């Protein structure tokens, strides 16, 4: 089919992952939103973009709106993936309203 033309290698390094730690590479563009890079790492590693972190330059990237090229990502760069906890596994919380009548 087709491949593309321009792109940059982005190495990801998972840590926590609930005891797993995985290391894989990805091929994206410099004009690719961070969120996009997450969905990818979320497709490879599996970590949820929501609970998917991206560390670069020693500083944690806290912007999904920002892009890769913007931050300063080039072909042959490496990043660390940190998995958070937001599965909220504490009883099935879900109930409608109803003050009157009890």
């Amino acid at each position: 089919g087709s491949s593309g033309s321009s792109g940059m290698l982005i190495t990801v390094y998972c840590v926590r992952r609930d005891l797993t730690e995985v290391t894989f590479s990805l091929q994206v563009n410099p004009d690719f939103e961070l969120s996009n890079f997450r969905v990818l790492c979320e497709l490879e590693s599996g970590v949820p973009a929501e609970e998917a972190q991206i560390v670069y330059m020693e500083q944690l990237l806290t912007d999904d709106h920002c892009s890769l090229g913007s931050y300063g990502l080039k072909d042959g760069d490496m990043v660390v993936l940190l998995q958070k906890d937001n599965v909220g596994l504490r009883t099935p919380g879900r109930t409608p309203s109803g003050p009157s009548s009890g």
